[PDB]
């Protein structure tokens, strides 16, 4: 049954009142207070914030004015003895209405009404950090009562005082003594008496507000002592600070190889800088130091990998004014411009190390040895085509068609390739000088069509997992080989039929082939790339057998003695085919531990050589 | 730099005058409908929560006057083309003074009031959601006008119309005919028509208010048709309703293969239950917890805090709990102290859980242990504290040389029979039974009277040097001990002996004599064998051999040594091969091979020559 009772019988006919909404202070106090910011050390960042936006507003004032500039620096003082911590800046200030009119309404923020009446919104819209109105608030989260002295900058202001105890009453009086400026003090709490101390506060502040654009004084030693790199022009900044920065954010001692200055204003605001270290990576490298910032101010999100995953091997910092805030001044999660951003990002970065590789290719070629795990891992993790064809780009590769020690890209390799070619062959083998002396490759001799090796582990499931480059199917080599479309004959016949009725179990079927030379017998599959993969990962873990084939060679000289050893030892033949099917499965790969063949090895040897 | 401003000459002089705080009301609603949710479909979420809260205080109203008890009932109601969805509510109701007073201000609920004129906090203080007073202000978000027809359950309470377009501006009005309780109706925005959508609202209300205390219903039809077991007493939930829980939490119909319902105040208050999938993991499984916090009934969506291991991730349950702090945005306040504590107390928990279950059926725990061992010799390594890798070490299923095959033992009873005065504990690993009986290194410790472990599994090599101690006592890999621990003629030995330091010197290092060996020609002692067994493969045989160390001992009694010695001058040329395949066997013996692809080619060319007599 249908149980609805939903209808449209609600009848208006009286006069519709009109009231404005209303807002409960005490409620809103407690929340900012309580249920807002999750730590407790962010109250001196707004106070900082605060500051350098006085700071600002004073010296736009000063240049439309066009006066002589003052000092301008913010002081911060901790008095251990009566538990109080003090900040003074050298900003605008603010009268008894303003005082009024800003510290004593919630949700209220004199810089917006200023920058509205700016008419450009560019010249300082960029460096004003304050846009909610309720950053002052978190003051009261460690303290229990607070002093304010200000006086205007203005050539005849007078100084006031601003007392409240964060209780919804607070008030204001005239004062005699205070400069120009702003001077807060701040009375600690009880279980808040850690912040009276240097020591944390120093931590805090070089966490948070390191680069802010003013001279910043604790105990009168300054802290900033570095420059945001990132916001300068890149002719304006030396090769020697390129260094020293990368040496404070990646936290290392060693040089970066590579150096990216992206900076664009089209789609989005990016001011970002990244680095490569020297060192390889370690066990370890398997937010990765790309802190977000806005306004030179620490953003802090970690979590939202503003940077995709797998590009987890590289540091520097990004910053950016258009992303959007929470009231607790952290990132959006999964905003609309945050994902914009990511692929903005990864599109620059993939660009860059293909020109790196174009400029000088020996430089890439030892970042692609050391780094090169992280591209394959990518791939794989991907979930659009275009994506996993994108970063196929930085794939290294050398081919049997060009003399051994030189590396080739999936690009260059369909042009070289012929037009009547459509797909790509590629063969997976340990070292080189095995790879040539394959079986595999050997029946792949006749044809002159160009194959690629890969050496290194997860090049054979990459290559299954990228499965198309170019619009160009890519199939392994030994794929190829099952739908590929001395020893008479009657001498022949009569050996398999002794093998099939020995290897019935293993060996489902046997048949002749004519391609081989070196190797005695082969093991072919059809997915040989998943069983390769299937069998490693069970061995790998417990978690959620096949036909193999076995093909013998006639023209192979131990194949040949086969047929007189069965007629004067066959307990002797049976070892020793039993030692040629192990022989064949540990060429084709699908062998298991080896240490089960061990026993079968040492017996076969100790009654094949007494006849010397 | 030391100059400072900082001064106490600033001080007052005149009176002072009183003020009160204000706010901005425009303000505040932007900050509300603009940047305080992350998401956009939180309102239907608020709503009910709200209109949960209205049924709760009826039915408090109801119960303490001790008169009958009608029907409660949530309707959600969707309309395509006029864009407008409804959600009626049958609660207590609001009259003209409740509305003005609670919808009117920001901040201001009458939850609170309430709650606390209770005097008791036993029966509802329990299922009250609402605590900050900006719910229903997340409407504007979605929607360009919000009109709300409510009127009290009150005996003479009237119908009423309430109109806001959210610009900060609402009206209020006098209605006829209003059905009693709350009616929502919200117009939505142009670019947010995605709400007129069945689908869309069924899959907000089924991911976050599946488990209202009331039955709710969507375009007539029930979309609860489910109840919250974890709430209730272990004794009151059955076998077919674990399924069926166990079957929506994992989104798996089999049985679940354990089930714990954990319920403990004196730390915290924890309302918990949890399960085991019968099912063997898969790469699902393993890749990314798994387990959905809640309180008071309604979803969290944590998604970041991770309040279980890592190497727990293979249960799935719920979560909950009332003294859990979360901030406006209603998500928890991240890395808080009493979070942490939580995640202790519910690993340590399990841990014994998990000894529990053994004692009381070997066999199930025995084939539990095989299907999941990765995730505990995961738990492992990747811990910090020693006190935790015991708590761990008690549930690892291990067997040894006192039992015949297919006995699992535990190392807290493998270690109640040892010896007296050494600590020492021997463990050996082999893909199999036969291979570990069969070992050279056993062989070598055969002749002392103590018990070994024989391990199948892959990794515990690198567990047993992760872990360290058991009960104070150090482990000891049994090839490392050969070397702590401190037939043919001898002309012909030792110039035997003396050829392989000229035939693998660039190989060999040191060769000696072992006379424990009868069963192998062959065997390969190393100073540290555990760890360069695991950092071999991470990281031709000139370069490996550097690092490893490959000391060879050889027994004189094997037969194929023997042999050595006659074939030492009738064929040098052969001699060369048998000699680097005594080699070789003995590397993959020892398990100290990269790939056995290289030594293919040596030892079919040894064939084709070693019967070619024949
Ligand atoms: N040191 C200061 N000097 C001058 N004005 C200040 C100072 N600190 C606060 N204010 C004023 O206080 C008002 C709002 O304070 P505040 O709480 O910081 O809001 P906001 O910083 O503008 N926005 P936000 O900090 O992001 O929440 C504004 O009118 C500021 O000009
Ligand atoms: N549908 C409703 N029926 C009855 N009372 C309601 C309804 N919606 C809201 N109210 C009342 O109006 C108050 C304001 O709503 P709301 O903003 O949700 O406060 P809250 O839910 O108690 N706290 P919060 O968790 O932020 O939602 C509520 O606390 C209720 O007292
Ligand atoms: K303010
Ligand atoms: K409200
Ligand atoms: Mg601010
Ligand atoms: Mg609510």
């Amino acid at each position: 049954p249908l149980h609805s009772i939903i209808s449209s019988t609600e009848s208006v006919q009286g006069s519709t009142s009109k009231h404005e909404f209303q807002a409960e202070t005490k409620k809103l106090l407690d929340i900012v207070a309580r249920s807002l910011y999750s730590e407790k050390e962010v109250f001196i960042r707004e106070l900082i914030s605060n500051a350098s936006d006085a700071l600002e507003k004073l010296r736009h004032k000063l240049v439309s004015d066009g006066q002589a500039l003052p000092e301008m620096e913010i002081h911060l003082q901790t008095n251990a003895e009566k538990g109080t911590i003090t900040i003074q800046d050298t900003g605008i200030g603010m009268t008894q209405e303003e005082l009024v009119s800003n510290l004593g309404t919630i949700a209220r923020s004199g810089s917006k009404a200023f920058l509205d009446a700016l008419q450009n919104q560019a010249e300082a819209s960029s460096k004003i950090i304050g846009q909610f109105g309720v950053g002052f608030y978190s003051a009261f989260m460690v303290a229990d009562r607070v002093e304010v002295y200000s006086r205007s900058a203005a050539p005849g202001s007078l100084g006031y005082q601003w007392l409240s105890d964060g209780s919804g009453v607070f008030e204001i009086a005239e004062a005699s003594g205070v400069r120009t400026g702003t001077k807060i003090i701040i009375h600690l709490k009880s279980d808040c008496k850690e912040f009276s101390s240097e020591a944390r506060v120093r931590d805090v502040v070089t966490k948070y507000s390191n680069f802010v654009s003013f001279p910043l004084y604790l105990n009168g030693r300054r802290m900033n002592t570095l420059q945001a790199i990132w916001m300068m022009d890149p002719k304006d900044v030396g090769e020697w600070q390129h260094e020293e920065f990368y040496r404070y954010v990646a936290q290392a001692h060693d040089k970066p190889r590579y150096t990216l200055h992206y900076k664009t204003d089209a789609p989005l605001n990016i001011r970002s800088i990244f680095y490569v270290p020297d060192m390889k990576p370690s066990m370890f490298d398997v937010g990765s130091s790309v802190a977000l910032y806005s306004r030179k101010v620490l953003i802090q999100t970690k979590a939202t990998d503003i940077l995709p995953k797998w590009l987890r091997f590289i540091r520097g910092v990004v910053d950016s004014e258009d992303i959007p805030l929470n009231l607790s001044r952290e990132l959006l999660q999964e905003s609309a411009l945050i994902r914009k951003l990511r692929d903005v990002l990864q599109q620059r970065l993939i660009k860059f190390f293909i020109d790196q590789s174009k400029k000088d290719a020996e430089k890439y070629a030892k970042f692609f040895e050391d780094y090169g795990l992280f591209m394959r891992e990518g791939i794989v993790t991907a979930t659009e085509q275009e994506v996993k064809e994108d970063i196929a780009k930085l794939l290294r590769y050398e081919s049997s068609a060009l003399p051994s020690g030189q590396l080739t890209s999936l690009s260059e390799y369909a042009s070289r390739m012929r037009a009547g070619t459509r797909n790509i062959y590629y063969l997976c083998a340990p070292n080189r000088h095995l790879a040539e002396h394959s079986p595999y490759y050997e029946a792949m001799k006749k044809k002159d069509t160009e194959v690629l090796f890969c050496f290194e582990q997860f090049d054979e499931l990459t290559l299954l997992h990228l499965r198309e480059f170019d619009k160009k199917k890519l199939i392994s080599v030994e794929t190829d080989i099952v739908v590929d479309h001395c020893l008479s004959e009657k001498e022949t016949e009569e050996l398999m039929a002794w093998m099939r009725n020995v290897l019935g179990s293993r060996v489902t079927n046997v048949k002749v082939t004519l391609r081989l030379d070196t190797h005695p017998a082969m093991v072919t599959v059809l997915e040989m790339g998943a069983a390769r993969h299937f069998l490693r990962m069970q061995q790998l873990a417990k978690t959620q057998l096949l036909q193999p084939t076995l093909e013998i060679n006639p023209r192979h000289a131990l194949i040949k003695k086969l047929n007189q050893l069965r007629a004067s030892e066959p307990g002797l033949a049976q070892l020793l085919v039993d030692q040629i099917y192990e022989n064949a499965m540990i060429a084709a790969g699908l062998v298991d531990d080896p240490r089960a063949m061990v026993g079968r090895l040492n017996e076969l040897l100790v009654k094949a050589l007494e006849r010397h």
